[PDB]
């Protein structure tokens, strides 16, 4: 059974990567949802007007080429699988200063009706000035996420929720948080479009 | 003798034979329908810097992996009587048990070669040095700081790999003597949490660190 | 239309093939076949200003852009595909350096082109680079001047030309929170002579003067 | 030119023609000798008691597969490789904190005997309480190396001389080195009947004056 | 057409020299081979008394030339050099002796072919060796010496060799915290006991002091 099970998963996937995607097009645009779970503001610098933050970025996005049948291969529904074995998006800070460091592995789950769900988490550092703080009003730093070259036409971006998720956000942080939201962007011959990552925190008192 | 010598190149085509036999001839990962249990354990041998300006600690531990496959069974009978044999870790699937609140990138410092044995088991012991979050307030206190970190799979659920610890402490017999930092108590404790990202229940160990300075 | 979809991207597969794989990569210019690249710059923040090594560090993006007649379809053939986007190492790319670094040149952005089809490409890597600057007189009304020159490693102005859109720096994208504000900021070609070496370089030299803001 | 055919065709014959080394076993085991050079200690870090060393790190090993007759190939006797074209043995600081640093090319010597000499420069971050460092007595730390997944069973270490080869350590460097040794140490194992092998390197150090 | 045929006659010559033919295995007592070094030090960026390391940027120029590489310009529409990337095509394991940290390269590595056979290859880099800076403060400054050279070949097998005994201080960095009072490129040869080999280095040394 177990053989089976193996084998089923192993036809699965040659089926979907060997017996056969560009990126999408104007023809055949894609959508990628965006969530941030923000879990530290680690790092501050007033001397540089860098901030550093650590958050997992979900994204999910479907492709009609990653559907399948669950009867046909023995009632499978999802599998794992390197997120360097499929397409995934350009999704990137526009406001960066160093580049991101990955803090996990890079493997995606696929989902038999075509759903991609990839969760990197990661270290980022960005243009923010912290001054304020130390004050009871906190500072506000903002970082746009995007893709680098596709439009609007090619990728929509969305959120599920304006509210980040701070369920994660760690207790005995220098820093506590006032409020975080992610909020889809439409700038306009193509439109173009991004998420604005907003922060507002203080010196945990 | 000759017959020595032959004995020593026979030795090396069994091997030879067994790493195609297992790797070129014939694994995807665990399913819900074949999950997998790893067994994790940690030997802690430093705590080598505990940042109160970042609330970061670095560790340097060995992470200790275990898990066995019906897909890399033999019969040494068939192989020259190879009981076990040591392969690049790229070689094989390893399981992906990641920290779960790191702060860098971990840094491997050792190879990266796995033992195989006969029974299908494979043991797989990087050292790592790791940053995660850490608040070490307390640290200059008999009491100590006390800093937590679960390691886990990051993409596979309970329902596809499930972890084990052969014990709840950790090994400290390797803690380097002359840290900064002296140990007060070291526990490694499997954990089932739900997260409200995802309906299936995931596995941690949580690694628990009592620690002073020295 | 589903199936017009499924049409698109067997299109797209096989522009690329027929681009990529049924297609020898080009060699790079030569004297006989050179090559102009478009270049310019938008920054984005003057990060650092290190007074102790007379180094100072920038973020910004450099937009590039070249044609090859390689690189030419017609739309017609293709299902009327005008465009698509390739990751940068499927394609030559210019050897475009700052010539006075003095840290490994960091990307910021995935490494993706557009290439249209009359051959052109179009490529924008964002960069953090740290470079030679004596950043004296930046706390003070006039500022401090830096310049940093970029072009073609190995290619002489005959083999790889370089041109300006506008001897202006793009500055629309400056973090207005920046520890430093921008006085100028120009990218200017310029025909190099080097006493090694007897055919000339072309660069653009970015200059730019910014004080500490206020 | 028939030089550099008789060396391709040396290799070809040895890394293309003739299989592969596996690695050592208990029924082919192997004998490494291991020889540190010390060239600097550039760092010691008294807030995480972490020191630095810069060295070479001489390897030897001999290989049946690796033996070839000079007069079938003009008179041949030694050639250099990558190191990656060849098996080296898995020997690692058990005590580093960060990831060791290789500082020179990984080229291998192959003589025709069959013996193989690999001497990599390496910067490694290691546990070292330097207490005392700024005194007479100096401060003494350790550092053991040796086979991350290899038993004595699998693989003996051995060293030429237990003196440290101090003839590169430089002169103006911030620390002098007191004394440099490099034992051969066999442990035995609760969980395990084989012998586990290891050289550890001692150094007492001082700041200069 | 012309350009096509270029092209054409560009990617030939490359596939013939180095898709069809069997790798060159280095050099050798019976096939040795000259390596030509010098140095243009661009900036020294840091000088670390805590620990005695300096910081230097320099582009490094390696000259050499193979048979195996030659063509006959006639045979290839009169194509005289190409330039590939520097990982198509063996290269010396030219190192410096006493860095401290892996040295860092600041440019494209891409090298010159010439007809000839010969190779031209220029990496900057940004390089920590082992330095004690004292005097650099005062007005006879500080000294540093750095040796480079093949890591596995001996004198017999690759010699090395300069073209000047000065360094090219041309592009020194006018701005650097550091002013030059020299900077020399000798050539060595050492012996070891061991061995009756001769062994090559270049000294790089450099005298410099607080600007
Ligand atoms: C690769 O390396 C091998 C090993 O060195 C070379 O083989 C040797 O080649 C030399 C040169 O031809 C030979 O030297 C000659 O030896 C003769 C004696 O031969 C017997 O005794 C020797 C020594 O015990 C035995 O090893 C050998 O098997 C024989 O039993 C001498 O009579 C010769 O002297 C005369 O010639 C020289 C010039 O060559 C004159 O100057 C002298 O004055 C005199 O007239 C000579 O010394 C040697 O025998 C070979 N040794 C072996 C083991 O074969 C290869 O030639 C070398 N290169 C190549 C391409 O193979
Ligand atoms: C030269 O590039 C720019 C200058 C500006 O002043 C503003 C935006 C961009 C490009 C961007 C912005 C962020 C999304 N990515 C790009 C881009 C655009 C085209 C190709 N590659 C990347
Ligand atoms: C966006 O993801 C999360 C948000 C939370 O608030 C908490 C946990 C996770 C996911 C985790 C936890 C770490 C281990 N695995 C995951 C995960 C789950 C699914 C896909 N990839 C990663
Ligand atoms: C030895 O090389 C140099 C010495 C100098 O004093 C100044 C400049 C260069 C090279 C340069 C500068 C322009 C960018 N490219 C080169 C170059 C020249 C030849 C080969 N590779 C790189
Ligand atoms: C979990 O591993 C250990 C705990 C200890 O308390 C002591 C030693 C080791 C293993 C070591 C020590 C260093 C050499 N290699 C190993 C090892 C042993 C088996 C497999 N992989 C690595
Ligand atoms: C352990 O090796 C040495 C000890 C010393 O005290 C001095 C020199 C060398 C080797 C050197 C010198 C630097 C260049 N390369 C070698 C070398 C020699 C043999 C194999 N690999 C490297
Ligand atoms: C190259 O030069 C030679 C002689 O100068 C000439 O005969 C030949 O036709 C020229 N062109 C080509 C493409 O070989």
């Amino acid at each position: 059974d177990k053989l089976h099970s193996q084998a089923n998963l192993m036809r699965l996937k040659s089926d979907l990567f060997n017996r056969s995607y560009p990126g999408p097009t104007k023809d055949d645009p894609l959508t990628v949802t965006l969530g941030f779970t923000l879990q530290d503001i680690v790092k501050a610098d007033s001397s540089t007007n860098e901030v550093d933050l650590v958050y997992y970025e979900q994204q999910r996005w479907k492709l009609n080429s990653l559907m399948w049948d669950p009867n046909e291969y023995g009632n499978i529904t999802d599998f794992r699988t390197s997120a360097a074995d499929i397409w995934t998006p350009d999704i990137t800070a526009y406001s960066s200063t160093r580049p991101v460091q990955v803090l996990s592995p890079q493997i995606a789950v696929v989902t038999h009706d075509g759903s991609v769900m990839f969760i990197p988490a990661q270290r980022l550092s960005f243009m923010c000035d912290p001054t304020g703080v130390d004050s009871e009003e906190g500072a506000t730093c903002a970082v746009k996420f995007g893709s680098w070259v596709y439009s609007g036409f090619e990728i929509d971006l969305k959120t599920d929720t304006d509210q980040v998720d701070l369920s994660s956000y760690y207790a005995s942080s220098k820093y506590e948080i006032l409020s975080a939201t992610q909020t889809r962007q439409v700038q306009h011959p193509e439109p173009y479009i991004d998420v604005n990552l907003v922060v507002k925190f203080r010196e945990r008192r």
